[PDB]
């Protein structure tokens, strides 16, 4: 079984680019991060910052999670992110995503020792 921290990295980290450079980014990344294997994951955000910078959010601003838990943290800085969401043309096995690039604060849920991101809650 994948660890929670490892799953977060696979689903949400893309430090290799500064930003999505085209409309096909999400189609490509959703496939390669294995988020379309058996069904199309409907919504997924990638963060275009270093792993260290995202990990550091777990010692930034403590805020409530949407679900009412208290282990969420909001980045002090905006970060480059890409939101990927399925479009109406999407039909497994031919998933199709809209790519939306933005610079926004991220909110992550943190757990463990080391205390690291395990869920992507939202951007603001
Ligand atoms: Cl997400």
């Amino acid at each position: 079984k994948e660890t929670a921290a490892a799953k977060f990295e696979r689903q949400h980290m893309d430090s290799s680019t500064s930003a999505a450079s085209s409309s096909n980014y999400c189609n490509q990344m959703m496939k390669s991060r294995n988020l379309t294997k058996d069904r199309c994951k409907p919504v997924n955000t990638f963060v275009h910052e270093s792993l260290a910078d995202v990990q550091a959010v777990c010692s930034q601003k403590n805020v409530a999670c949407k679900n009412g838990q208290t282990n969420c943290y909001q980045s002090y800085s905006t970060m480059s992110i890409t939101d990927c969401r399925e479009t109406g043309s999407s039909k497994y096995p031919n998933c199709a995503y809209k790519t939306t690039q933005a610079n926004k604060h991220i909110i992550v849920a943190c757990e463990g020792n080391p205390y690291v991101p395990v869920h992507f809650d939202a951007s603001v």
